[PDB]
DNA sequence: GCGATCGC
DNA sequence: GCGATCGC
């Protein structure tokens, strides 16, 4: 049971975290880069309360996949890992005499820009936004645009260029509904 | 995790829950009867080694699901709930210095022999089995038999007449897969 | 709406 | 194979 926590103490999380980051790979601890972690989830809308902290993680290499999360590390931080797999982790951690909910999630440098799209959220956005695509014989997840089960090639880095392109209105992540 | 446990530890542990469970119905303690407990899993296949302890429990009322799991007591034994829901609520016991995990599931009345033959697996079984009624435009699940998404009447009570008229070997389930 | 990780 | 719970 993760406890509440205001947004301030959120980001405080993270900016703990970014520097303290690795997973085993083989033996051989590997740092995880700041650039490479993404705050997701309600912390990039900017909400007041958070129900839990949310980190993205981006992977250089498919084969990488199967050594991150299962073999997270954090420095320093008690931690205890509750459902854990190669794209999904909950981590419970202790912070200043208090237990919180600590979600990791992992993309392939390719899929960046759709999991960040899709773990910013919020829900109902996602839902709304993903049902239009859908009338139009689309499909948006994390990894990428389909039409028909097949991969949409689209020219894009960011975000940004994602909304842009899926004929969507850019909007702020504090102000996506 | 969840520690490890032999066939017989595994029964053991059943026995004991098996007069011991109850739920809480807006502030009344009701107990749940025995004979509508099921050891299900591995321990109903009688596997030598189990990695947990797998109980349905048979609810008699649609409106009792949402109180059920997320309201079960075991008297006298130390449990936290890991995830939990009104169809599976994941338990770790202890036991005897040691803990284990403990699968709960619900079934209705009239969803019972389909949740045994459901929970009892293998899970090979299972799929094969399902894969051949597929074929036929059926589809088996723990809550009955489908025919373009409407409910097969079978007139049947226990997990053997439903083999039995699904068309296939009965097996006990020691000699399933 | 869609996918991850889990249940058998 | 099919579904539950939980990620956004
Ligand atoms: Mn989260
Ligand atoms: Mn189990």
């Amino acid at each position: 049971g993760g406890g509440m926590l205001t947004l301030i103490q959120g980001k405080k999380i993270v900016n703990h975290l970014r520097s303290r980051l690795a997973f085993e790979y083989n033996g051989q601890l590997i740092k995880i880069l700041s650039k490479n972690i993404v705050a997701v989830g309600s912390l990039r809308r900017e909400e007041k309360m958070l129900n839990d902290v949310n980190l993205l993680i981006i992977v250089p290499e498919k084969k990488l996949l199967k050594h991150v999360l299962p073999n997270i590390r954090i420095k320093g931080l008690s931690f205890s890992v509750k459902v854990c797999g190669e794209r999904k982790c909950v981590l419970f951690i202790e912070w200043e005499k208090k237990t919180y909910q600590l979600d990791l999630f992992t993309a392939l440098a390719e899929e960046k820009p759709y999991a960040i799209f899709h773990f910013t959220g919020p829900v109902s956005y996602l839902i709304r936004i993903r049902a239009a695509l859908k009338k139009k014989n689309y499909k948006l997840n994390q990894y990428g645009l389909f039409k028909n089960q097949t991969l949409v090639p689209l020219k894009i880095t960011t975000e940004k260029e994602l909304i842009k392109e899926l004929g969507f209105t850019y909007r702020i992540p504090k102000k996506r509904l």
